[PDB]
């Protein structure tokens, strides 16, 4: 038929994140997606320098309307990551409303952007007045959510030391609202040994009330990327919508797309550094062009385990 | 590679026009294409509404001001299309300006919209105070433009009654700047019928041993009864794409771009067709370029249309 997918995220002109991390990945793969950039800068705030403009809330508020004068506000799902506002997160979430409306059965991805953690704990990069608007009214609405652990934990309130807490923190967000948590990295350990991030999925169905948990030992890579969180959002929508009930297949076949495409980021950054150099911000710009076929139909390099 | 292209044309949420339409197709043929949105509106105005904001001089050169303080102000395409303020056509000619001051083997691919015509009647849908300076500072700058009929007329200043003035006017345009010159579209009569389109190559280049020579081509496209809008720019983007692959053949550029442009279409009529069902025209909704659905036909164009040699 036909799956439209309404995407507000940041653009930048230079570079891969937000919705430039989205978009490609999402139409290679056959979706109608539909891109509202809150933002428009030169390039992400991991460079020196940055420069840029901000779309406000009367001005999406603007552009929803538009679509809905000419009724085109009927979409499959709904998919939005990074914000700093607060009142415009609220009109997000009153856009997301309406679309539920429109359409019962529409999907909202929402990835829960407030912070990471580096080394042993972290630190939000978001206003703090935002997490309470999570919390209460995007989580709620959203059907599937992919936070890192440090996001999980603000989310619930509940720190996480083991899978096991991860699991617990992960059914308290299921309690919130969403179908379907994945946290998208955290610090658990791993048995592969030091070099490991690890992934946590959970999914609630019917077939009958039925979970299914899954476990992914992913191999880290020496190096800070920007826009992989969003990409995999991104994947996970696709694949889960093309692959439903199976949050083991989706999230293999996403894990292993951020996996070839990282594979080939930090090789070009490599080559293009000095062999003995830390790759700069822009050498390590995902290459989303290059890795089109990865994307398509990704070798699965990665089987999670059922837990 | 990477062949880096900055992209400055318009952006819309649904659907594909500007931005929305020649990025996709770049991508897919592994352009790193940067694209810096000019507006950015809900839809494209053919709808019975739309609503969107714009981008004016200072945003475009404080977004540019970034990329130069990050030193990545070097590109090896610059691809420009319709522009609504004389302001913001200034400020695109500074920069690519200084872009060719960056790196002088810098190609801008330049669509100098400008309007086009319905049934014979011309008339321009942008400021008329637009004329002169793409006259005078634009096409100067531009290395392969792509005006239709009407935007080649209005840019040179004499009428297109046939291959002859077409011709004429294409050298004109020649010595205005751009080495490549193609008439995306023109009503010229045409040894297949009243419903058929031409368009018209030109491209000047000196060859290995030096000599400066020029390849001529001609096309006549059969016509789809219907009103796309996107087709400009995506028809300026393959060209970019084409030209770059096939350097030194205009013919095989063209043939793929007008092939490409055909299976877009003609998988977007039959799936508008069905949508707005038998008989009723279809809406500019149900008319929006099928851009994901032609992926494969993007990336390797099956030639259902040979040019002619001129
Ligand atoms: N350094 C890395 N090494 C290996 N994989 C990585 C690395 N960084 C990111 N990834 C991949 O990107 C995915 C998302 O991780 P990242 O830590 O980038 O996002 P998050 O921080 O989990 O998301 P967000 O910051 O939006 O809340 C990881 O699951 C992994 O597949
Ligand atoms: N109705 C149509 N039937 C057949 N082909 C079309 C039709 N409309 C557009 N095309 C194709 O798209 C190309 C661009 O034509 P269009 O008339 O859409 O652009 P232009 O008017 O030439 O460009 P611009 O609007 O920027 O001045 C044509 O050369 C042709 O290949
Ligand atoms: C006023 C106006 N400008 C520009 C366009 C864009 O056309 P193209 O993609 O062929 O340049 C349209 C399409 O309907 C239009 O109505
Ligand atoms: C504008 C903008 N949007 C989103 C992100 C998150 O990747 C960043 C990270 O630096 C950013 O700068
Ligand atoms: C905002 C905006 N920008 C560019 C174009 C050119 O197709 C259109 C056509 O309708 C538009 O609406
Ligand atoms: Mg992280
Ligand atoms: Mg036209
Ligand atoms: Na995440
Ligand atoms: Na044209």
């Amino acid at each position: 038929e036909e799956c439209r997918v309404l995407s507000i995220q940041s653009h930048v002109i230079r570079g891969y994140v937000g919705n430039r991390a989205a978009t490609f990945p999402l139409q290679v793969l056959g979706f109608e997606i539909d891109a509202v950039n809150s933002v428009q800068f030169s390039n992400h705030t991991g460079y020196a320098h940055w420069k840029g403009q901000v779309l406000n809330s009367d001005e999406l508020q603007e552009l929803y309307e538009g679509l809905r004068l000419n009724n085109m506000n009927k979409y499959d799902y709904v998919l939005t990551g990074y914000t700093r506002d607060k009142s415009f997160l609220a009109m997000v979430v009153d856009i997301v409303q309406e679309l539920k409306q429109q359409n019962p059965r529409l999907v909202y991805v929402c990835d829960p952007v407030l912070g990471d953690k580096w080394d042993g704990e972290g630190s939000m990069y978001v206003p703090e007045d935002l997490l309470p608007v999570y919390k209460e009214k995007v989580v709620p609405l959203a059907d599937i959510i992919t936070p890192n652990q440090f996001e999980a934990e603000l989310l619930s309130g509940r720190k996480i030391h083991s899978q096991e807490e991860a699991l617990r923190v992960m059914d308290m967000l299921h309690s919130m609202g969403p179908d379907t948590v994945v946290i998208t990295s955290s610090d658990l350990p791993s048995p592969q040994g030091s070099n490991y991030l690890i992934v946590l999925g959970s999914q609630r169905r019917r077939n009958s009330v039925v979970m299914e948990r899954i476990r992914m030992d992913i191999r880290k890579v020496d190096a800070v990327f920007v826009g992989t969180g969003a990409l995999f959002a991104a994947m996970l929508l696709a694949w889960t919508h093309k692959h439903p009930n199976n949050l083991k297949v989706a999230c293999e076949k996403t894990v292993s797309t951020l996996h070839h495409v990282l594979q080939r980021t930090i090789q070009c950054a490599k080559a293009q550094a000095g062999e003995g150099v830390r790759p700069s911000p822009m050498q390590l710009e995902l290459r989303m062009v290059q890795s089109k076929r990865d994307i398509e139909d990704p070798e699965i390099v990665v089987q999670a385990t059922v837990l």
